[PDB]
């Protein structure tokens, strides 16, 4: 058996006390008025006792809601301290206003009556409390040294991650940045990137640091939401202290917001300037107007160059018949890469026609990249993560023409390529070129991001390519365990290449030999091995070692086991598992690439593609309007949804009884 | 007739489903507060 | 402008008429008493007269459930048709009893409060209703052919229809299982086999017949569930009109009620008879005993053969035990056909010492096949599924016998095999023999059942299977296909195979030719090119017919892009699909077929494993008790159940208004 | 273990190799039976080293030869098959027996459908279905791991890595 006991004993109340305490329970006014009258005489019961789960009568009082007895504890004077948070916490605006009238705590001790408000989210109680002077501290930075911050830590690491946490729940409340804001917008913009960068660095507390970050860039999509017509939406989006809003929260990485379906129509509609009817129009019609803008590139190219201020000259500066001329001369260039693998023994030739057409867009990639690094800087250079595959196309065209021109300069005879040396520039600058030919049509990937129907699909690529990126390198470690040990088994048999029917060694050859003789050729033999390209017989010597033969060849199993039955599989169930979570937000992620990518061509720069690039308190005072009224739907549309969601506990039926009890107990009274 | 039935099929559903909020649940209490106010008035 | 209008206009209300009915609505006693005994004077107000929303004053009292209001209509004698059944489906019991004590509807012709009573599911209504004598038809055979059937279906098969869905809803309703019924138990069993072999016939009311049948296996489960004994246990398993409702619930494919925790614990111990702490024990001690069991089936089989009364003789009767040495003679078997593989150019040779030996297990698979048929059955033996591939094991060994003797028979002479006939009786004997092999040795899926971590997993081998053989289908039909295709044009450049370097003619030679000449070698060709084994240079020809060779290689890229790329990625999303919603009942499922397994060794019949084969009313009134004690159970669970659950609509919110405003006008007219 | 971004994946690497732990008995008794079927067709056909061309006997030559002669090169034969280093013509022999020819090669396809196509593809959805269930407290077992790994280290004992404790 086991004996049953209390371990941790506390203060029982008496039979008087726990009836006091049970009166307040139901509601019996007549009772309660009675006992305290009498506690005033006698000094027998005790007014501010406790129960056994953890509450005195204020706290029954304040969670029942009855403040006819509330107010009576409060006349009698009762104790008083932190039923104040018991009032916020419970979001009971006659309790706080009566407690702003005038031990065991469920709360931290940095709980401040406006941090409570602000966790609850009541807009109501918030600015009741905003009304009179109240204050929250300020953080400190993300990465703050100083010793205030270093001692917190080093004291109570708990209570000051604790407080900081405090603090930014509290701050990102949404009616605490709809009130006391000079703008709300980049207020959540700031707060969220803030909250993002907290997320990254406290690693512990990551989930509630990012749905904190989360809440507030919903806020600010909501807020954008409640405009009702289009010059509000344009005063919100061209506001600064045009597209300037936009910009800051492209820059933010606002995609909820970017994603607003008014502000993509706008977007759109900016898009579109030349055209005002391309939203109805049919397919071939737009396919016929595309090709018949895409095959006059250089005409509007000439016509911008010659005279801007014509029917020609500036209708190249549409964003949509800009693009389209980027689009068309980039395609021009790689049917001219097409048509150059179209006398081959010359040492350092001079450039043939098709190279000279090629030459001036080489340049006018180099100056339109070097151009946008001086133009945009540093940061946004390095943030956009295609201009370091442009950079490497940029330095192998820039080494294919230093080749060749040394080429051309040191070597003048015709030999044939026979004989030629295995390191001979002209071959080096070709391999360069060819490189740069895949690199350039790769650079293709890019334009998906305008269309409908694949830009989620790259958005999609985009977020398994990490997927892909993580299980790189658990491959890469067991392919270089695999050929250090079959390096250490087979090198002994190595064989010159003399000796074979060819003259040819490795397994590049007719007949496969020496996979496994130096380091590169067995990581090459190992790689070669995933596709099926490397035959069985590579594992296999001249001499009769057959225990040696046998080892290898169940090593060659066993790497084979490891990475087409395990690994391969195990990167399919990753890229599975990891497509269902980005096809959720695919469309918001794709909205936001495209109006990047719209942005991109909004600009007077950049404007001739290659080769041709080589050759006001008022608005203050309107937007704050515009705030006021967007704050005011706001907080209407949020309370009516929290009228319309399901909001309700068995705090609803217990305030319903108690209503019903105290009802119960005067008319028993009054009869 | 089709009409007629599924007018009352779908108000069928209408009270068979969830339907439920805080609204409801301050309909009651205004309906106890405001009788509350009535009967300390007549008595 | 649209105009706006009823266009099926109705009878609209008066005003006096309007207020009557809204006193109804909110309650006000005073006011609708006074509006009858008016109406009752002066004609002018219609106390059966519509609303708005399709009730009367009748309905608007029964579905706010003000019994006095309602009472007071009653005794004013207003329209009462279909109101009864208005109360039924509403659930208010005062209501049910007031009706029974004495146009437009949204109800079928059909229904019948008991049949409302039973779509309803309450015990209380339902029994009321059963107490006077109240008659449900019966449904006729599932293919039933008489004169009444076929004329009601001719004449309105909607009709019929859902008169056979109603009759059958209101039938599987588990509390009228539950009252009413000699067997609830088999009540369930039988109606649920019923209502699977309807949704089977019935393929567009498939789903609620589907639903219906689940209902019914769940209220079994439950029953058996409420058993709070192991007499009352067996007493439920062993009831028959041993283990006999067990053996019927296996019969009927109850897989809820066999998978029961109780049934599968008293199974258990059952089966594990010889063994007491079994449950208990470790890993290595239960191998250990497992293998010292599977090495001494000769010595417990001779000991049965020999004397059955001891202590050695009845061992091998006890389930566990049997398993084992059936198991440890199988694998015997399978290690000696292993070993037959270890003069080879005798025409019809003598069998060797390793077939001597093998025979006598060929021939105690085959008697106790035959036995198992002549014993059980004919619909037993073929639902089993694994007797058909025992039946091929059978019949290609006694083919391999039989061969073997005409081939020891017919030839004496010992010929090199280099210049045997191609279809010479020992080698058509071999072939057969190694066929049989595999089919052996793959007959141990069947043993993965008995294991905890293997079952779950053949069950999702044996429902991923129907897939796969779904996509068979589609499969073959391209294969043939493209087949026909290439035969079409391929089969011109036929060569001899004279011809060729090695006198071989076919994919199966070292140089693969004529991969397309015959269809027989087409589709072998076209089989082989999915692992990859056909060669491109099969798609070649001696002559220069360059346009020939090159649709031939399209048509061989076309069928590798659809078989490969989309065909077998098709497949694994299939099965990856179909892997999910088995994974869920895998359990139950595994629990089923290995109580199968554990019944399957219950019987005395084949007992010894091979070669050593062929060397009463008070049980009623028990069951009675036990069920009776069951559904008092059952009841108060499922009451207490719906007291538990959610249950909670809009009803109940102006229920209570309903209440509140009757009360309201009450004091209001007392006051 | 000790890394952010790769101690989950090897949570779910060891979660997932008891799943290909389970599948390996299925396809390792499917493996010794085709095995089994194909030794006791094909071993009357046995070739000396000698007659070979390049005096090489098995699957690891030029030309592969006598895939299904013994028992052990029958089961390193019908395993290279999984990954399609075995060619076509490991099911020929030099006498015309068609028929015999016919047998093994049906028997040699058999055993590729089950494996390639029917096995591995469902190994492919087993892993993808136990991936799901992983994927949920990864995270707290990689923190669970993480703090042994962590706790490792917190002792005196074992603070000289090698060869320094000697
Ligand atoms: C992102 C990363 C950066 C990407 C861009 C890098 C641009 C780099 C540009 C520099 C190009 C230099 C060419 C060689 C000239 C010097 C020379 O004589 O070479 C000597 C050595 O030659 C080599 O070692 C060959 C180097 C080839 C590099 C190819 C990189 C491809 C990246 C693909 C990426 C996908 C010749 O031999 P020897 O001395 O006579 O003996
Ligand atoms: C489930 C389906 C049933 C399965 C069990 C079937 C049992 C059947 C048993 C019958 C066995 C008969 C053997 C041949 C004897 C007759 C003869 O002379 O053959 C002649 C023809 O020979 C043929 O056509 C070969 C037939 C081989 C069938 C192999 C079936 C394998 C099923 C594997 C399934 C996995 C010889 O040629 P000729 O006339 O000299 O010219
Ligand atoms: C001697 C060796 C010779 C070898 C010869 C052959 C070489 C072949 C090399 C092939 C390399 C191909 C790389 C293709 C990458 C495609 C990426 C598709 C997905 C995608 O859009 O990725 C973007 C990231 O950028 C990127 O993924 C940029 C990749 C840059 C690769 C640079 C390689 C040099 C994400 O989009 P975003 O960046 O707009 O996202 C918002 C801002 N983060
Ligand atoms: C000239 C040609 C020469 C060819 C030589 C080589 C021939 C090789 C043939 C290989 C055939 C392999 C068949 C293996 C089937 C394994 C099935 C695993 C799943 C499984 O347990 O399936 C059961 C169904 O039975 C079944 O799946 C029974 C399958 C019977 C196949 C018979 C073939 C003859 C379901 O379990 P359950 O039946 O207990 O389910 C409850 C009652 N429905
Ligand atoms: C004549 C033949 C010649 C053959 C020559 C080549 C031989 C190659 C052999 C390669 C074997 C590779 C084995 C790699 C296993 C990697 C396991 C990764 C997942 C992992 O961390 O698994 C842990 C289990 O330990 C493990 O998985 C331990 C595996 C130990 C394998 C020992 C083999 C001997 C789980 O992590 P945890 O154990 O911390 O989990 C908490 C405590 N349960
Ligand atoms: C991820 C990184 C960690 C991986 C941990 C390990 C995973 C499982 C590795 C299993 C390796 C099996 C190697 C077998 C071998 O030696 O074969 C080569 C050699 C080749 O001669 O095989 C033999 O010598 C034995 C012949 C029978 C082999 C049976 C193998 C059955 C299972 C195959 C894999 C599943 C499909
Ligand atoms: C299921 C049943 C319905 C299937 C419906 C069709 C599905 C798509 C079929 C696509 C067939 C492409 C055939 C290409 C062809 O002729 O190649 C052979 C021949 C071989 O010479 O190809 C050519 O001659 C053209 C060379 C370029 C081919 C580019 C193909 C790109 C897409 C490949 C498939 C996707 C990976
Ligand atoms: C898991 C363990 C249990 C597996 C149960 C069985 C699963 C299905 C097995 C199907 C085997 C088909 C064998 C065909 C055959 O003999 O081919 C070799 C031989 C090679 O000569 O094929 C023939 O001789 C016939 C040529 C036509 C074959 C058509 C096959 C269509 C389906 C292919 C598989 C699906 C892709
Ligand atoms: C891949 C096969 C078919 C060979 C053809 C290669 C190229 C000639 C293709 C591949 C990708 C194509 C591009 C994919 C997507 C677009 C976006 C498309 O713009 C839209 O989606 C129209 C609506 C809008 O821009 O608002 C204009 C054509 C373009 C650049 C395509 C131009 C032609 C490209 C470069
Ligand atoms: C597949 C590899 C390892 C080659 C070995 C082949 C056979 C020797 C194996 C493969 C399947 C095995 C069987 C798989 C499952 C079981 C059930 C097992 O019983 C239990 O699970 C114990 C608990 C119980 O029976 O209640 C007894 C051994 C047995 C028949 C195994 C016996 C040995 C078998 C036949
Ligand atoms: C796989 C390719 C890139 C070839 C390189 C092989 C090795 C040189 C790599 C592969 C795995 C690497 C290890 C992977 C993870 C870590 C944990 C890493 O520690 C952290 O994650 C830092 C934070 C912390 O420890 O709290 C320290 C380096 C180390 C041991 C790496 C050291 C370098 C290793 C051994
Ligand atoms: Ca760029
Ligand atoms: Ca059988
Ligand atoms: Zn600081
Ligand atoms: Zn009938």
């Amino acid at each position: 058996r086991i004996p049953l006991q209390i371990v941790r004993a506390e203060t029982e109340l008496s039979a008087e006390e726990k009836a006091f305490l049970n009166a307040v329970e139901k509601g019996d006014y007549a009772t309660v008025k009675q006992a305290l009258q009498e506690a005033e005489i006698y000094y027998n019961v005790n007014i501010n006792c406790m129960d056994p789960l953890g509450r005195s009568a204020l706290l029954i009082a304040i969670e029942n809601e009855n403040l006819e007895i509330m107010e009576l504890l409060l006349n009698h004077s009762v104790y008083v301290g932190d039923a104040l948070l018991y009032a916020i916490r419970k979001e009971v605006v006659g309790a706080v206003e009566l407690l702003l009238s005038y031990q065991f705590s469920e709360f931290t001790p940095d709980i401040t009556p406006i941090m409570l408000a602000a966790h609850t989210n009541n807009y109501e109680i918030i600015k009741l409390l905003v009304q009179k002077r109240v204050t929250i501290p300020r953080p400190h930075q993300i990465r703050c040294n100083c010793v205030e911050c270093v001692s917190s830590s080093e004291v109570d690491s708990l209570r000051h991650s604790r407080s900081r946490l405090n603090i930014y729940k509290a701050l990102a409340s949404p009616s605490l940045i709809a009130l006391s804001s000079e703008d709300p917008i980049l207020t959540a913009f700031r707060l969220g990137w803030e909250l993002k960068e907290l997320s990254k660095v406290e690693n512990e507390f990551k989930a509630e640091y990012e749905e904190l970050s989360q809440q507030c860039k919903l806020f600010a999509k909501d807020l954008l939401d409640q405009a009702r017509s289009s010059r509000e939406l344009e005063i919100i989006l061209n506001h600064r202290d045009d597209l300037a809003k936009l910009k800051v929260a492209i820059k933010y990485h606002q995609k909820e917001f970017v994603a607003q379906p008014n502000c993509q129509q706008l977007l759109a509609t900016l898009w579109y300037d030349g055209f005002p009817g391309w939203r109805r129009k049919h397919w071939v019609v737009k396919l016929l107007t595309c090709m018949t803008i895409g095959f006059l590139f250089p005409m509007l190219s000439i016509a911008y160059l010659i005279s801007p201020r014509s029917n020609l000259g500036l209708f190249i500066k549409k964003p949509f018949i800009k693009f389209i001329c980027h689009t068309a001369s980039y395609l021009t260039f790689l049917f001219m890469l097409l048509l150059a693998s179209q006398d081959l023994h010359v040492q350092g030739p001079p450039p043939t026609v098709v190279e000279w057409m090629i030459l001036p867009w080489v340049l006018g990639f180099i100056w339109g990249e070097i151009k946008e690094m001086w133009d945009g800087g540093f940061t946004e250079y390095i943030h956009d993560w295609w201009n370091l595959m442009d950079f490497a196309m940029n330095s192998l065209y820039l080494a294919t023409i230093s080749l060749k021109i040394v080429a051309y300069v040191k070597y003048n005879g015709s030999r044939p390529r026979e004989e030629w040396e295995m390191w001979h520039p002209t071959l080096i600058a070709e391999a360069l070129f060819a490189i740069s030919n895949i690199l350039s049509s790769l650079r293709l990937i890019s334009l998906f991001t305008a269309n409908s129907h694949l830009g989620p699909l790259q958005i999609s690529l985009g977020r398994m390519l990490l997927d892909i990126l993580k299980f790189l390198f658990i491959y890469c470690l067991v392919l270089l365990a695999f050929a250090n040990g079959l390096n250490q088994l087979y090198f002994y048999y190595e064989t010159r290449a003399i000796d074979e029917p060819n003259n040819c060694k490795g397994i590049r050859c007719e007949k496969q030999n020496n996979a496994f003789s130096t380091l590169f050729e067995t990581l090459q033999s190992l790689f070669w091995s995933v596709f099926g390209l490397l035959n069985l017989y590579v594992t296999n010597v001249k001499a009769r070692h057959e225990f040696t033969e046998f080892v290898g060849a169940t090593m060659f199993g066993t790497y084979n086991v490891i990475s087409l039955v395990v690994l391969l599989n195990m990167l399919i169930a990753m890229m599975n598992n990891s497509y269902q979570l980005i096809a959720d937000h695919a469309d918001i992620e794709w909205k936001f690439a495209r109006t990047k990518l719209w942005m991109s061509y909004f600009d007077e720069g950049g404007t001739l593609p290659p080769p041709f690039n080589i050759i006001s308190l008022i608005q203050n005072q309107h937007y704050q309007e515009v705030i006021r009224n967007l704050v005011k739907r706001y907080v209407a549309a949020m309370i009516r949804n929290s009228k319309t969601h399901e909001g309700l506990t068995e705090e609803n039926f217990k305030e319903l009884k108690q209503d019903i009890s105290s009802f119960r107990y005067e008319v028993l009274d009054l009869l």
